[PDB]
């Protein structure tokens, strides 16, 4: 129940527990790779249960690198600031999201993601290309550990493309106790003609935990997500 019928008809779509399938395609460095996911998405916890699997063989990349790659939509945007949800004002039509992701000293990602519902289903799927990395370094050679850390990034609206951006930093520990700098400068526009919520500047406050499914042979990641908006106060 919102004054707002546009935050309505968002909010409706995510009322309950959402299905999620996940497709990339992915080139780095001419290493060709597909990955699969599939899980849940819960909007009212900002909670997202993700299974991931390389269905190439061996990811040629460590899994934590492609964690942001791998659907904004399931953020839990507090009461007060449903009216600056972009991410679901979009839907069901759906919206793109195109990322350049640098590696400090090292290679860049680019992506482009559709963003949208099949029937009941939420699907992201991708085309990632991966350039310029280097043969021994700590993403090609896999010195990167199994793990992620809490990060905030910062929503801007970009009134021009009726969309939003994003630039934020994703450290990446390595097997060394160093870090792999990620620089993400991310877009979004929407897929349909109709109306969306252009937001107010605010953040998003994520936390990632990855496992792994101890009868999984094939080359795998578990991920539990949790975003939630902030940096608007009542």
């Amino acid at each position: 129940h919102h004054t707002d019928p546009m935050v309505s008809k968002g909010e409706e779509l995510f009322t309950g527990v959402v299905p999620i399938l996940v497709e990339l395609d992915g080139d780095v460095n001419g290493h060709k790779f597909s990955v699969s996911g599939e899980g849940e998405g819960d909007a009212t916890y900002g909670k997202l249960t993700l299974k991931f699997i390389c269905t190439t063989g061996k990811l040629p990349v460590p899994w934590p690198t492609l964690v942001t790659t791998l659907v904004l939509c399931f953020s839990r945007y507090p009461d007060h600031m449903k009216q600056h949800d972009f991410f679901k004002s979009a839907m069901p039509e759906g919206y793109v999201q195109e990322r350049t992701i640098f590696f400090k000293d090292d290679g860049n990602y680019k992506t482009r993601a559709e963003v949208k519902f099949e029937g009941d289903t939420l699907v992201n799927r991708i085309e990632l290309k991966g350039i310029d990395f280097k043969e021994d370094g700590n993403i090609l050679g896999h010195k990167l550990e199994y793990n992620y850390n809490s990060h905030n990034a910062y929503i801007m609206a970009d009134k021009q493309k009726n969309g939003i951006k994003s630039n934020f930093k994703i450290r990446h520990n390595i097997e060394d106790g160093s870090v792999q700098l990620a620089d993400h400068y991310q877009q979004n526009t929407p897929i349909g003609d109709g109306p969306v919520l252009l937001p107010d500047n605010h953040y998003l406050s994520t936390q990632s935990k990855l496992s792994k499914d101890p009868n999984e042979k094939r080359d795998h990641m578990v991920l539990l997500e949790f975003v939630t908006a902030a940096g608007i106060t009542l």
